């Protein structure tokens, strides 16, 4: 039953604080730390730990339990959560994820445009990044999960270069036209944000809409303007991402449709 499934998820989301040791800051709303997690088989695992600052706390726990129960290779796996208490009596919620040494997709795309950073990223890999993200989002949306902050900064690179969808939980230019006004939000709003994320990846990390300030943003879209085609972006890839920003959400493709369009384009590549 609905209460049964929720209580089951709740049961195995919590990690004993003594199985975890925190390490150095990776980033600093909250902070992200490197850490170690003792697994049940006796060995420890490198993890990332995210820390923040009672009705909100059950909300954090139940939403963490829901994400951990999700399982798909292009959705970040949430290993568990841990609730500390601060001296001043403020709870300190912590989220445990696998440590991914390649970091987030956005910083990686930027790094790749520096000699010392990752090598230049071929088109084939850039489109394989989009396929991966579309796969995680297909799985999520088939569950009526709404992401609401999709962007390359929130996609993570795994050791085998698989991309998985995440949310640091810590952006006008990613928000669908209808959500800018009515604040209505559907998976078709997520589809809009995916289109922009595809554009981030194709530009190797440009901020969307150069020359357009955030306050000008809804007016800019109101008159039918969209993100421009990056150079050396295939026209077929640009039409796919343009389809994500159709004015009428109902006309935008689903993630399942997008994913197959993108897998089709990828195999056509010599
Ligand atoms: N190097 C390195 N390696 C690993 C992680 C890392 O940082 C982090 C990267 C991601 C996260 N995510 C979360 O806390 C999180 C919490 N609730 C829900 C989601 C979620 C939301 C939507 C969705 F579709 C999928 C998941 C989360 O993602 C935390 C980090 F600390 C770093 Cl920096
Ligand atoms: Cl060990
Ligand atoms: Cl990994
Ligand atoms: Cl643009
Ligand atoms: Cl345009």
């Amino acid at each position: 039953s609905h209460m049964e499934e929720l209580q089951n998820k709740l049961e195995d989301v919590v990690i004993d604080r003594n199985l975890l040791i925190l390490g150095r800051i990776l980033g600093e709303f909250g902070s992200v730390m490197e850490g170690n997690l003792k697994q049940e088989d006796g060995t420890s695992l490198k993890v990332a730990v995210k820390t923040m600052k009672q009705r909100e706390i059950e909300e954090f726990l139940s939403e963490a339990a829901c994400m951990k129960d999700f399982s798909h290779p292009n959705v970040i796996r949430l290993l568990g959560v841990c609730i500390e208490m601060s001296s001043q009596g403020i709870p300190k919620p912590m989220v445990i994820l696998p440590f991914m040494k390649y970091g987030d997709l956005h910083t990686y795309l930027l790094y790749s445009r520096l000699e010392t950073g990752p090598r230049h990223i071929p088109l084939q890999t850039l489109l394989r990044f989009m396929v991966d993200i579309a796969l995680g989002m297909e799985y999520l949306s088939n569950r009526n999960f709404l992401h609401r902050d999709l962007a390359a900064r929130n996609c993570m690179l795994r050791d085998d270069m698989t991309v998985c969808v995440a949310d640091f939980g810590l952006p006008v230019k990613w928000i669908a036209i209808e959500s800018l006004a009515d604040r209505v939000y559907t998976s078709k709003s997520d589809v809009w944000a995916f289109g922009v994320t595809m554009w981030e990846i194709a530009t190797r990390g440009m901020t969307p809409y150069p020359g357009v300030q955030n306050h000008e943003m809804y007016d800019y879209l109101l008159h039918g303007h969209r993100l421009k085609q990056p150079e050396d972006c295939l026209d077929e890839l640009y039409e796919i991402m343009y389809s994500c920003w159709r004015t009428d959400p109902l006309d935008r493709p689903t993630f399942s449709v997008l994913r197959l369009q993108l897998e089709r384009l990828l195999e056509s590549l010599p």
